[PDB]
């Protein structure tokens, strides 16, 4: 079951206007929520929907997912604003990111070491935030970043394949969809996931930050991506990479998970020459 909190709005204070895409229960809106926020009155909003098809089990298993982003304050974070539990459709409400994912943004712009720079300090402030708390993410990757009105990049999820990135995912039979172009060796061979995982993954961002998001490892396929990878092979410096991003990049790279920096640490190498 699911308990409603301090977290319900009223259906009647949430109006859609478009829709941005597909999502894993349902359909992901763009909308506008009334007095869900302190000292203003209406907030631009993404609806995630439980699709009314959906079982009684599944509305629940989404409610309970939700939740997790409850515990969650850090501006670095894609925010939960409230929750429609009530009738139907189940809906989730969440900070608009007007400038959408981070992949597309920097697929757009076909920066100087300083707005990369920034923008590796805000990923790595978000995932610092997620780590401490044991929330380690598993799809980190330019595609998972949004990027604010302002500019400001924070962590979220547009779920797992939008069509639009299909070619990040590969298809373990039955298994799922894996992220294979972003996962550690440790994650590939052993279906290990930690915060040194979660590392490893944000060296590809930075690699991706680089290269305004061509695709890891071009011209191998999936299964040769896995033999690679698992081997100790390691992306190429991009064209006009920066000395410190490329250096960040390989220490995120390290094989023995235990050698790679966390994310505090990159935080301080960051700020230390800024
Ligand atoms: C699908 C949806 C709403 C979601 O549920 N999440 C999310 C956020 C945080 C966490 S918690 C984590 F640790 F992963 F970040 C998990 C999911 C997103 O990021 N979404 C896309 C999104 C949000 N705002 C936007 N503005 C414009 C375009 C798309 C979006
Ligand atoms: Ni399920
Ligand atoms: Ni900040
Ligand atoms: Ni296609």
């Amino acid at each position: 079951v699911y308990v409603p909190d301090e977290w319900e709005v009223a259906r009647e204070k949430i109006t859609m206007s478009r829709e941005l895409g597909q999502g894993s229960f349902g359909m992901v809106y763009e909308g506008v929520a009334k007095g869900v926020v302190k000292d203003e009155p209406e907030t631009r909003v993404a609806i995630k929907t439980v699709n009314e098809a959906a079982s009684m089990r599944e509305r629940i298993e989404f409610l309970n997912e939700a939740s997790v982003m409850k515990e969650f304050n850090c501006h670095h974070v894609v925010r939960l604003l409230g929750v429609v539990s009530q009738g139907q459709p189940t809906l989730v409400i969440m900070e608009l990111m007007t400038r959408g994912d981070l992949k597309s943004y920097l697929r757009s712009l076909r920066p100087s070491l300083s707005k990369m720079i920034q923008m590796a300090g805000e990923i790595a402030d978000g995932m610092a935030y997620l780590n401490a708390n044991k929330f380690v993410h598993r799809d980190l990757a330019a595609r998972n970043c949004m990027v604010a009105e302002d500019f400001t990049v924070k962590i979220g999820d547009f779920g797992m394949t939008r069509d639009i990135y299909e070619t990040d995912y590969y298809r373990k039979g039955g298994k799922g969809l894996l992220p294979v172009r972003w996962m550690s060796p440790e994650s590939l061979k052993d279906g290990v996931f930690t915060t040194y995982s979660d590392v490893w993954s944000f060296g590809v961002v930075l690699w991706e930050i680089a290269t305004l998001a061509e695709q890891p490892y071009q011209g191998l396929s999936n299964e040769q991506v896995l033999r690679f990878v698992m081997e100790g092979g390691l992306l190429d410096k991009p064209d006009n990479c920066p000395d410190m991003l490329f250096e960040l990049m390989r220490m995120c790279w390290q094989y023995n998970p235990k050698m790679r920096p966390s994310f505090l640490e990159i935080i301080s190498s960051i700020k230390e020459e800024m």
